[PDB]
């Protein structure tokens, strides 16, 4: 609160700033007095998702385009939050080159420009799916990484860390690698390549059965977007985060069948659940992070329960239902 | 010997097959009866470097070009040795995007085509510089990797492993990741971005002082090219190599000043040595691999001593001196 007043009067660039995390993040930066610039190509998000503040400048463009990168970086951002990404697992399996260009060459370009102007922090949204392998012990600790991965998204999420660490090591760029665990909340529009919670909300609110890809006992560590954002904002300002990879998760597990049940309950869906095979790239029956490093370095602590998070997500759906129906990416 | 007769009558694609490793490798495959196809854009090598055998087809082209990839992959290779790379540390620091396209997108394309036709083995030339970090214990063991790297080449060398493991994990591609340690021998032309041994030969044979970037006590594990090739050829056929990363090195250390001394002695250079600062990306005062996994899995054993290797390298230089002078990349 008093912490985040280091953003007041600062120029902050959020690539991917119109998505779920970005929209919530830009809103909070704007409240803290930052002059926020969003760069987003609207490939998975919509302009309507951006919160309306005088001190948010929205720039439609691509991180692969050197023209628009010069346009935003000539503003000389003090902070870059790099949230632009080709999302996610299936999308990357389907389109692995595109995935590499966006997540590999895209971050590299953004880093190169960041080096040219100098930044106080470069905070990259990495992934807990992209680094903890079948041999990593649950709950996942940041040192315990694998290079044996199951999708090109996992590959390129780790690649982004390879690049931020490089720029830290050779050029002393103050980077932070935030390993997000299954983010959910207001601001993720549903669609073919999107996450399960918004799709389950969307299907349940059309009274369709929720398709479970597995037996339902698979777990995730679902982290509410507002928790993620408080994590990110601490990462921008705490010296101790510099050069570190840090999990941002809830630190608790929930079963897919529980999550489906809550969503059916909240939406008064009568159609229940149907079972489908496990997706072939999905080797993870469990994901669970250890958030002790984030507590230590950032005084991070999740504040929003799984249930409260689902309820908030539901409210977002009901309040923007027709817009979500127009916008859904199936 | 009896081992390598599994290559007889087989189609083998060697990307980067005109370089130092590739030229030596293609020659040996040709002797074993393989129908060898080289794909090489001649960016750091020359056509004169390719050994003359009836059963080597040379295709000038780039791994980034989908047309030429269709041309070679329609031959349906049983084996791919992927040696095409953007080389190396300084080159990558200077040209990091180019580096990513060649080492990241290039390997990804080659892997995608390999998946389309099916291969018996996909052997990738990774690097011992690209994966063992400042915290990795010497002698370097294959599990003991870092994601904190010092050049984009190191980054993209590891990226190639990320991709081969992916294709192994999702699509059961029989891959092998060969982590080469400072290769040297006949077939590396000297130049601005090239390795120290050929440049030291070139400078010494022009009676110029050998520039040492450091104090001279820094060590490498220099591995003679013919040893590397015997490693690669075992990797193509041994079931036990499938899915593995395996160091190919000498397993011994030599100081830079020793190496300079030998080269000055061999070339009768009178100009001695001069000292220059450590290159800023070069955090490695020592590199030394553990080759116990290669012994175990491939019955690999270096046969050529450092000294014998330097003498052979020298012979190559004297025998092709004028061609090397025309060809040098400074
Ligand atoms: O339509 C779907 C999509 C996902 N899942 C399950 O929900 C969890 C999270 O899936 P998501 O695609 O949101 O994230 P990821 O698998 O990438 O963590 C996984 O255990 C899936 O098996 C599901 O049951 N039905
Ligand atoms: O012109 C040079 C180039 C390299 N080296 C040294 O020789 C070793 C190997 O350098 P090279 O560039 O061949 O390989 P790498 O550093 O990538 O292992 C290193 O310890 C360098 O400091 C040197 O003394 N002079
Ligand atoms: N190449 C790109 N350039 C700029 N923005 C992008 C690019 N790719 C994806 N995005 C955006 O980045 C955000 C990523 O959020 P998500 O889709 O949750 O991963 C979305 O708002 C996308 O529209
Ligand atoms: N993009 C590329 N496509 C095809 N061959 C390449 C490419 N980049 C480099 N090469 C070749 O790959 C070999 C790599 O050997 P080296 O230069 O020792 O790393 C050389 O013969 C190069 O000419
Ligand atoms: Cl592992
Ligand atoms: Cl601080
Ligand atoms: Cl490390
Ligand atoms: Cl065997």
């Amino acid at each position: 609160m008093d912490e985040f007043r280091a953003y007041d009067g600062k120029c902050v660039l959020v690539t991917g700033g119109a998505g779920c995390v970005g929209s919530n993040l830009t809103g909070n930066l704007a409240k803290a007095g930052a002059n926020v610039i969003i760069l987003d190509n609207l490939s998975s998000s919509y302009e309507w998702n951006i919160p309306e503040y005088e001190n948010i400048e929205f720039v439609k463009g691509d991180i692969l385009d050197d023209e628009v990168l010069k346009r935003v970086f000539k503003e000389r951002p003090d902070y870059v939050f790099h949230l632009a990404a080709h999302f996610a697992n299936q999308n990357s399996v389907d389109n692995p080159e595109k995935d590499l260009l966006v997540n590999g060459l895209g971050i590299l370009k953004v880093l190169e420009y960041a080096q040219l102007v100098g930044v106080e922090r470069f905070v990259y949204s990495s992934s807990g799916c992209g680094v903890y392998g079948l041999d990593s012990k649950i709950p996942f600790e940041e040192h315990d990484i694998s290079i044996s991965l199951h999708t090109p998204y996992q590959v390129t999420k780790l690649l982004g860390e390879l690049y931020t660490n490089y720029f830290h090591n050779l050029y002393e760029m103050p980077i932070v690698n935030a390993r997000f665990f299954n983010v959910f909340g207001p601001g993720e529009v549903p669609g073919k390549y999107r996450n399960v919670i918004p799709n389950f909300f969307y299907w349940a609110m059309n009274q369709q059965p929720l398709p479970i890809t597995g037996d339902g006992s698979e777990t995730r560590d679902w982290t509410f977007v507002e928790d993620i954002v408080r994590g990110l904002m601490a990462m921008g300002v705490r010296r101790e985060a510099i050069g570190e990879a840090i999990n941002l998760g809830s630190g608790t597990e929930h079963q897919v069948i529980e999550m489906a049940g809550i969503i059916n309950e909240l939406t008064e869906n009568p159609a229940g659940v149907v079972y489908r095979p496990r997706r072939d790239w999905d080797a993870k029956t469990r994901l669970l992070s250890s958030i002790d490093k984030a507590r230590r370095l950032l005084d991070y602590e999740p504040q929003v329960s799984f249930r409260e998070g689902l309820e908030r997500t539901h409210r977002w759906f009901t309040e923007n239902w027709e817009l979500i129906r127009k916008s859904a990416e199936f």
